């Protein structure tokens, strides 16, 4: 009931972390991202994943960047990681001059088109909003989609919030947590602590209102078959 | 790290039960549904819920009952349970003479509208269609909407296999699961394991050419801020 992890690599962690976009799009710097970029790229680099990280690329490239990467031999990789840094709706990321559907992407990857990951789990961590909506706050065979985990910024419909010094709020308790737990829990229990660290320690601050004293809660979504463990 | 499960009550596990759809919805009989909604009964029992199971529900009388429910005083429940069983679509379930939005069922126990159940863990357990899609398979304050766990038989876009004489594949799954796990693993854990029953363990049979040789995969969606044991 847990996923091979011994094999000679862990895999390839791909982060594509787009902060400047095309004028045509209206869509504003995200500014602070590459904290996030960064934060990401030294905690799975002590995970011992293969750390790849590209900046702006355009909803073309960032297409094309998949389908070359699920077109590898993963053979001798545990697993593959992919995050997604930027502006986003639900059910889309924004690339640099358009938005991108996230089906298109994470389909490169399923169980019968990428057979060197097949069996083998397949997470995509997005940071992106999936909505405009805002939390007040209170008080034999197997699937082709198995084996496939996303974890989610925040939940459907909803924006994800970002501190453009510190970073945005999932990323930064996602890598705090991955930096404490790794060597010890299983990965949903890692994001459930995430989910709390984000929901507990977080709300916004704004001179505006209707952006002031809100809330976020991540959005774990998995078809996981075996546990996840970054260690033998 | 732990929700606190050691209210005097365990809580409610409302079950859903539509097997006959008014002939004026198109809508083909659910048969074997009564298995689901027996060995649900029987398997929460044992966990200590207060089962009360519903057949046959008008979309109107759905709501209405999900509003009565989360009205109520939960102060000396430890949890909430829900399971929806029935024809489905993306983001909605059929009543008995039409289509209910999720949303609409599951914002009636936001942290902020059912004051008795904040911090406490609320599931929700769908047995309904996420599409027509079919897998081919291969080879300080909280935020409103944490604290939920959505346990979907399907991942987005696909269908819900069911067997007529057995019952559906992910609640027998989940059932025969939570009876051997719940005495000892985390739910999440319980979860994986019935992800990994349901995509190695079923497989569809049909003349139809079309609808033979399917596969399935369960999609968990967590919004928990702790884990979450049956027992103290």
């Amino acid at each position: 009931n847990s996923y091979k992890m011994d094999y000679p690599e862990m895999g390839l962690c791909i982060i594509i972390n787009n902060k400047n976009f095309h004028k045509s799009t209206g869509m504003t710097s995200r500014s602070g991202t590459d904290v996030d970029a960064a934060n990401l790229r030294e905690t799975f680099r002590n995970l011992k994943y293969e750390v790849r990280n590209k900046n702006d690329l355009t909803r073309e490239e960032i297409v094309e960047l998949m389908r070359d990467v699920s077109k590898e031999d993963h053979s001798k990789r545990s697993s593959f990681v992919c995050v997604l840094l930027s502006h986003g709706e639900e059910g889309i990321i924004f690339g640099t001059n358009g938005p991108v559907d996230l089906k298109k992407i994470t389909n490169f990857f399923r169980g019968d088109r990428c057979r060197s990951l097949t069996g083998k789990p397949k997470l995509f961590i997005i940071q992106a909003c999936r909505g405009t909506e805002l939390d007040c706050g209170i008080e034999h065979k197997i699937p082709v989609d198995a084996d496939f985990l996303y974890a989610y910024s925040t939940a459907p419909g909803y924006y994800s919030w970002r501190n453009s010094k510190d970073g945005s709020w999932f990323i930064q308790s996602l890598c705090a947590m991955l930096k404490q737990y790794a060597d010890k829990l299983e990965f949903m229990h890692i994001l459930t602590r995430v989910n709390r660290k984000v929901a507990t320690e977080f709300e916004s601050f704004s001179f505006d209102a209707t952006f002031h004293a809100k809330k976020q809660i991540p959005c774990i979504v998995s078809m996981l078959t075996k546990e996840l463990y970054f260690y033998h």
